[PDB]
């Protein structure tokens, strides 16, 4: 009568061949998935 | 009688307060007016 199952926490793939379960930790310990060509991103502001 | 003149060549305006009158050794030595703030250009190509 009504069988039940417990699932593991699935863990995603962050850069460099890594993969974990936490994206603050994965990402502060290999680096994003796909890395920029480039140093600098422009950012402009609107407003007061 | 008519009247004439002869008007000098004109002067480009390149990066880092350089001026010459021609395009191609100016950017050579001085370089653009707006400089890119980056390291490098993303190329893609499509074809054969």
């Amino acid at each position: 009568t009504f069988e039940t199952r417990i699932f593991d926490e699935p863990e995603l793939e962050f850069g460099d061949h890594h993969h974990h379960q936490d994206p603050r930790l994965g990402l502060s310990e290999a680096g994003p998935l796909q890395t920029f060509l480039g140093d600098v991103i422009k950012i402009g502001v609107v407003g007061n």
